[PDB]
């Protein structure tokens, strides 16, 4: 509810991109970084720096400027020095800067067209330790961090390279809530025959097992409802 | 058929590993490549000869000797040759070599833990281009290629990371013979209409669609069989 219903109503605007639109974007991603990083190297201004507040500069025409889970503003006193220098540069370095504030805003557009990806993954992590609005703070970083390490080179769907770091980086959240209680034998058995069964599907599927699947290698007495409930309290919770 | 049918059969008695087991064997062939590193530093040598040859040095002992589609090993002379430039060393550097060669078994481990979902993964690439051996072949090089970019320390599941990887080394081998035809626009209308359909339902499955869900997007007109086979020339082939 709330203004979450705001967020997912805003993104559900932002459009999908194609395969070609996804590389192109990553392309001027990493030339903005490599640009960064000439500016940094002939104005010593260090690279995380002009690129937070590059950023900055962008997330003011962003069709969506507060995304949850990312830091926003670079602190007003240092983008209000650092963009200083950047304003006043040399025709040569004054293309650098704009390979930068191109490639940024491009890391913007891909950013924003997997937006739903992470709620949706968001909601497989429900009810296991955070709310809704925080999986999709972490769920967020981890899309984020995916646009840092993707390779545009190797041309293949950015969204499912994606798709493992947003979920890494939401099981790491509510992996970090924990206590080590007592467990019965049986059922510290069951979780580890749960993980097995479907990790050993998965080798068969090329792909990760649905919870109706896990089910059937483990039925009857079982079914989808009850594996992943007992899931919850394994160390690999969710199956994709 | 023929050795492959041998292959499947050797691969089938390797056993899953578990989270906890892929992200041991994962920080032991990093600090492997840490070794190797400094043995670079002493020894002179190149760090992929080294690796090379400490991987030579393995396969003899392990239990999948021959995997399709790997580097071959670096030949008897050059190996015996860089073991003597190795053993001939300090009693301080002489400790790396066995955190190497420690590093370089799990590595072999991680890989035959995963040669499985290799071949499953290449089944759902067959009659677009290559044998089923060639498919596996390029697989697998893509298996190697997800052992060398995985991060232990997310500590996240290794399997879904490489299958990724894996199905980028077989999708671009298909997309590689390929040559340019005139085609009806309703064709490539549709092409395009079946692609982005599939990348709608990824955003709101955090997976990819089944070819029975995109089928179900589509439709009437459409079933399953339909949209993979027209799917086939496509620049996005493939369903998870």
């Amino acid at each position: 509810s709330d203004p979450v219903r705001q967020y997912l109503h805003e993104i559900g605007q932002v459009p999908l991109l194609t395969l070609e639109e996804e590389i192109d974007l990553a392309r001027k991603v990493e030339e903005g970084m490599e640009a960064i990083k000439k500016l940094s190297e002939a104005t010593g201004l260090d690279q995380e720096l002009i690129r937070e507040v590059v950023r900055a500069k962008i997330l003011g025409t962003a069709r969506i400027q507060k995304i949850p889970g990312l830091k926003e503003k670079p602190d007003p006193k240092t983008v209000e020095e650092v963009d200083g220098k950047l304003k006043s540069l040399p025709k040569e370095l004054k293309r650098y800067l704009h390979i930068a504030r191109e490639g940024e805003a491009a890391r913007q557009h891909l950013i924003e067209a997997n937006l739903r990806l992470v709620v949706s993954i968001a909601k497989k992590y429900t009810g296991r330790g955070l709310s809704f609005l925080d999986l999709i703070q972490e769920g967020n970083q981890g899309l984020i961090r995916a646009v840092e390490k993707f390779e545009y080179k190797r041309r293949f769907k950015f969204s499912t390279y994606a798709t493992w770091w947003i979920r890494q980086a939401i099981n790491r959240a509510i992996a970090d809530q924990a206590r080590t209680i007592r467990i019965p034998v049986h059922m510290v058995e069951t979780i580890n025959k749960l993980s097995r069964t479907a990790r050993q599907l998965q080798q068969e599927l090329g792909r990760e097992p649905s919870y109706e699947e896990i089910a059937e290698a483990m039925g009857p007495g079982w079914d989808a409802k009850r594996v992943e409930e007992t899931l919850k309290i394994a160390q690999e919770p969710v199956s994709l």
